[PDB]
């Protein structure tokens, strides 16, 4: 008697578990390396779980800080033409920083912060930083190098922005579950460098939607994997691969044209011309229905819409009735931007999942 009763209790439990799964939106974050996928996940935690509640991440921030200064300083003599210190008295600091580049488990002594700060204030170091698209530099370099004095304090506690800016590699598949207004979301974060893309197929089962993230600002950079392929070209080629992939033909794509702040900054700097990398930009005109933010520099508007339209040219070329691409301009480190963008996705995501039920 109690045997059949335990049994269909398990079975009522099983049926509830099936309905939870069916109604949970599985969101797969795809995009090339450093496009911003893990930062989007961190924002979902800030907005909808408990964020980072931090002391675990202090070493990661210090490692980013160290990677940034040592990368810039190492690049100075390797650029063509090389970049010289503005104050050649700083050479002994260059020597120190380069000498500790590959020490595992670095102990971050006070001289490290002293030398890093002095070098970061050197106009030559800064001129090398301004050429960083000629080498490989983490995006958070300026943010952390500007607060060396904060990070080095013994009582340093990272802010939420520090944790968002912190770059770590994503080796493997990382899941994050969260609930917004009793709707359940299940986000899958994966690495986006080329070798990590072999893992992506493991997540294609029962996907509700893809969030495809692009570093819009990286149009003048090349990928780490071969130090030759343009990063935006790689993003486009990768998006075409996803849009047309055998397993993902039914799956709609929310396209996050991310790093809008860095793109704005690169446009305003005026050094790196998009048409030097994408010659067709010279003939591109901002669309009639563009909606620039008040005061946005029209050069920025034209840039960001050109990049959007390079992706939409791919997504409009196939799939017309079977899946759709929803573009959004994003700044993944801006919590209020991601709050607004994600809220504007919740209705379309619910609709994607409902249509999936009729197809099954
Ligand atoms: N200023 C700015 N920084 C951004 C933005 N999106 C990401 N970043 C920064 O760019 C770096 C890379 O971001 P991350 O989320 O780790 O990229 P990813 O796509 O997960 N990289 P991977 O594929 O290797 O896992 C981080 O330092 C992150 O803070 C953005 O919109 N604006
Ligand atoms: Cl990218
Ligand atoms: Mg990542």
């Amino acid at each position: 008697k109690a045997q059949r009763e335990a049994n269909k209790k398990i079975e009522k439990q099983l049926q509830k578990d099936k309905q939870v799964y069916r109604a949970t939106h599985r969101l797969l974050l795809l995009g090339a390396g450093e496009s911003g996928k893990s930062t989007i996940v961190k924002q979902m935690r800030i907005l909808h779980v408990n964020g980072f509640n931090k002391a675990t991440k202090v070493q990661d921030i210090k490692n980013n800080l160290k990677e940034a200064i040592e990368t810039i300083v190492a690049a100075m003599s390797n650029l063509v033409p090389p970049v010289e210190l503005a104050n050649p008295e700083n050479q002994f600091r260059v020597d120190y920083i380069l000498s500790v580049m590959n020490v595992p488990d670095f102990d971050f002594p006070p001289e490290f912060y002293e030398h890093a700060k002095a070098l970061w204030e050197d106009e030559g170091v800064r001129a090398c930083y301004e050429r960083s698209n000629e080498y490989q530099l983490i995006d958070c370099a300026q943010y952390f190098l500007d607060k060396i004095d904060v990070i080095k304090q013994a009582d340093y506690v990272p802010s939420d922005q520090d944790l968002l800016r912190c770059r770590v590699l994503t080796s493997g598949i990382f899941e994050t579950k969260f609930q917004v207004d009793k709707v359940n979301f299940h986000m899958f974060d994966v690495g986006g460098q080329r070798d990590e893309r072999r893992k992506w197929i493991q997540c294609f089962n029962d996907v509700t939607a893809i969030i495809f993230v692009v570093a819009s600002s990286s149009y003048n950079m090349v990928i780490r994997e071969d130090n030759q392929t343009n990063r935006l070209q790689e993003a486009l080629n990768l998006f075409k691969s996803i849009w047309n992939n055998r397993w993902l033909r039914t799956i709609s794509v929310i396209l996050f044209l991310n790093k809008q702040d860095l793109l704005a900054e690169k446009v305003l700097a005026g050094k790196s011309k998009i048409e030097d990398y994408f010659p067709e930009f010279a003939r591109y005109t901002t669309p009639e229905d563009a909606t620039p933010e008040p005061g946005e520099d029209p050069r920025v508007t034209r840039a960001k819409y050109f990049i959007r339209d390079e992706f939409l040219r791919i997504s409009t070329a196939s799939g017309d009735g079977r899946h759709y691409c929803y573009p959004h301009f994003t700044c993944a480190v801006d919590t209020e931007n991601i709050r607004r963008v994600f809220n504007d996705c919740r209705d379309i995501i619910q609709r994607m999942h409902l249509r999936q039920y009729e197809l099954l």
